[PDB]
């Protein structure tokens, strides 16, 4: 069960690489997507609580407009991370709304992510409004503080899958290097029984940097990279394809 | 705590890559160790039971010396795997240990594998020849078929330290990935709570490869790769294993 986005087949083979945006304007956003011209990647998110002017749905959307024509033919993820769950700033649920079903209807990108914890009317409304308009949605939950059980991560993955998510994700961070453990062992979990669909799964931090390389054995779809650096995520991640 | 041979130090900062080196006779042994020496490792471990010339106690030691010959700097661990823990051929207990003391008392090597379930006796007597003659010991223990318990696992490492090892090592056969999780859990089991030494750790085959590639980790303190041909399933180029060591250590 894959994803296939712009020819990417997300879900088979070595896990697919994510570079994020991060620019405050649009000047900022077209200088970043230059450098990356000279960057090997799978897949474009441009994380929008980066960028300084989110208040107009106008500016937001000309700014992914920008972005779409310098990279036409990349994969491109639509991501605003709320403060709730590791952001840059606070957002209204019903402006995050606006925005991201703006974003879909305008055709300007091909995935989108939506926070898990939003809330249930507003997630399902969302994916079915992503679907109809023939956008995927990464459905994400992040704990920067520490790392849930593994009973309790499968099991939200699991609800991801039942509201319908393209790509079910969780991110955690670990507080000792058992809870990387925990990890990885709620993301075989995953793989092996109850996925049916390409899921992402990372322990962040220095003592997590094994879950973002062990994609393709444990079952993780795809990691975030750097323009850890870029070049040496695809070295580490073609060894293991390999090996 | 540490182990230094040569100025190696073993038990701190990137795990230690070793190459097995496995020649049938004293001239595949001399080529073999000129070719390697162009090749980027911490530890030369010379497989002793792919040599043909076992029954001979001058034959082994003259291919020790051309080794040592051609490497005089690198830790040299000397290494029969008994064919009952995966290795090539049979012999009795006796001139298992008759081989490993005269490598010990030669002066040609470092270090010596000596495999835990050898006989508690005879392990006890080897390990004091080894220290008598500054030697350290690699003791070992390998399942070519499944993974035991962590609880298993750790039960053994705990064992070779009781008996004097200078450094634990296990490996064992994943046959599932949830098997591989388990070898790493008791890595870090030993790494957290038991281990006053270090430890080396592996679940082989296709597998296991992510356990040869994390020791830094969960606390492996050494792993095998390949020059041109493994000495185990699993092992990998030993250039692409060194890559890989060195953007976690960095990260
Ligand atoms: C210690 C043992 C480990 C291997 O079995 C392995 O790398 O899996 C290779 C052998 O040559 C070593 O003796
Ligand atoms: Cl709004
Ligand atoms: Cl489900
Ligand atoms: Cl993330
Ligand atoms: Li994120």
């Amino acid at each position: 069960k894959t994803v296939t986005v712009k020819n990417l087949i997300i879900g088979e083979g070595m896990p697919k690489i994510i570079v994020s945006l991060m620019g405050r304007d649009i000047n900022s956003v077209k200088a970043e997507a230059l450098a990356y011209r000279e960057a090997t990647f799978d897949i474009l998110e441009w994380r929008v609580d980066h960028f300084m002017d989110i208040a107009s749905t106008q500016s937001v959307l000309t700014a992914a407009r920008v972005i779409r024509d310098a990279m036409p033919d990349i994969p491109l993820l639509f991501t605003f991370r709320s403060a709730k769950e590791g952001g840059e700033q606070t957002i209204t649920t019903q402006h995050y709304l606006t925005l991201n079903r703006a974003a879909i209807d305008s055709g300007l990108v091909d995935m989108i992510d939506l926070e898990l914890f939003t809330g249930d009317a507003d997630v399902k409304a969302t994916v079915d409004y992503a679907h109809a308009h023939n956008v995927y949605v990464v459905m994400s939950n992040h704990d920067f503080h520490q790392t849930p059980s593994a009973e309790e991560m499968v099991l939200r993955l699991r609800k991801m899958q039942a509201l319908g998510a393209d790509i079910p994700k969780i991110a955690v961070m670990p507080q000792s290097k058992h809870d990387v453990l925990t990890l990885l062992t709620a993301t075989l979990e995953m793989q092996q029984h109850y996925a049916d669909r390409p899921v992402i799964t990372m322990s962040m931090a220095k003592e997590g940097v094994i879950s973002r390389l062990a994609g393709e054995v444990f079952g993780s779809a795809a990691t975030f990279g750097a323009v850890i650096a870029v070049n040496d995520l695809r070295s580490v991640l073609m060894i293991l394809h390999n090996a």
